[PDB]
Order: structure tokens, then C-alpha cells, then sequence
């Protein structure tokens, strides 16, 4: 197994996957690493198993169909993995915790949003459809663009949104387009 956390790239108290060489901090894995379960398989292994069981699940889909799916166990898992993929980028630190807004010439957003809040919402099964999760994720970056306006700090929102969007298209097998 790896000697660093797959998500945050630091050593510490790590839990090791039994089916691949990844390791995790307890609250870096999503969902949080399970108390018992020997063997234990991480979210990367669980996602690979879904595709292996149903190879046709990788054929191209329309985004509009994906968004309307109900959050059954497999879609819940895919959203947890997509959230994890955003936490795996170090620039996710800017969007993890509750923001505040006091900048000359800007007003804060109507509905603030952040990664930890989305993490809690997923854990408490508050989203009924994939659309709920995706809308909150996109809102994080949209609020950031709007608030920071012409400051070059707006680019962090662009960069982290690109990681989200790429991973969304991969995990949910969105039909490739020009
Ligand atoms: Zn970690
Ligand atoms: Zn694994
Ligand atoms: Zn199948």
C-alpha cells in the first residue's frame, strides 16, 4: 500500500485498501472509512466494480438524462467519487469551508455554498436526484466568479470547475462531443 493519503498526499493515520494499493485518512475518503469490514475496498475499487459488472454503463449518455436520475446507491456512489476527485486537487482548499464576503465593490452571493456542506448533504442523503448535487457543485464556482469579478483570483474557480467537469463527464460516461 501507498504511504500517503490518496486525496491530500500527506502521511498520518492511514487506512489501506485491500483490493488496490491506495490509502486514506479516515475523513479524506468519502464516505468516511468504515469501522469494521475486513477486507475493505475503497471508492476507486467500488467504482471499477460497477463498470466491470455492466460494461455498457460506459456508453455515452446525455447530461440531461444523467441529471434526472434518482439518487439510488449507484448514483450516490458516483456523486461521492466525483466529490472526492475535486478534494484530490490541492486548490480545493479554497472552496472547502464556509466562505465570507467583504470586498469593496462586491456583494456576497444569495446562496453561499462550499465543499464541506455538499459533503454533509450527501452523507445525510439530502439529494434525491443527481441534479441536486451537480447544481450545488456548480454554484460553488459560479458564486466565486461573480464575487471576485476581475481579480485574477477568479481563475481558481475556473480551474477547480474544470476538474469537476472533466470528472463528471468521465464518471457518468457523458457522450463525447466537439
Ligand atoms: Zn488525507
Ligand atoms: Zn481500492
Ligand atoms: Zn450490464
Amino acid at each position: 500500500n501507498s504511504n500517503i493519503c490518496e486525496v491530500c498526499n500527506k502521511w498520518g493515520r492511514l487506512f489501506c485498501c485491500d483490493t488496490c494499493p491506495r490509502s486514506f485518512h479516515e475523513h479524506c475518503h468519502i464516505p468516511s472509512v468504515e469501522a469494521n469490514k475486513n477486507p475493505w475496498s475503497c471508492i476507486f475499487c467500488r467504482i471499477k466494480t460497477i463498470q466491470e459488472r455492466c460494461p455498457e454503463s460506459q456508453s455515452g449518455h446525455q447530461e440531461s438524462e444523467v441529471l434526472m436520475r434518482q439518487m439510488l446507491p449507484e448514483e450516490q456512489l458516483k456523486c461521492e467519487f466525483l466529490l472526492l476527485k475535486v478534494y484530490c486537487d490541492s486548490k480545493s482548499c479554497f472552496f472547502a469551508s464556509e466562505p465570507y464576503y467583504n470586498r469593496e465593490g462586491s456583494q456576497g452571493p444569495q446562496k453561499p455554498m462550499w465543499l464541506n456542506k455538499v459533503k454533509t448533504s450527501l452523507n445525510e442523503q439530502m439529494y434525491t436526484r443527481v441534479e441536486g448535487f451537480v447544481q450545488d457543485m456548480r454554484l460553488i464556482f459560479h458564486n466565486h466568479k461573480e464575487f471576485y469579478r476581475e481579480d485574477k483570483f477568479t481563475r481558481l474557480g475556473i480551474q477547480v470547475q474544470d476538474i469537476f467537469e472533466k470528472n463528471f463527464r468521465n464518471i457518468f460516461a457523458i457522450q463525447e462531443t466537439s
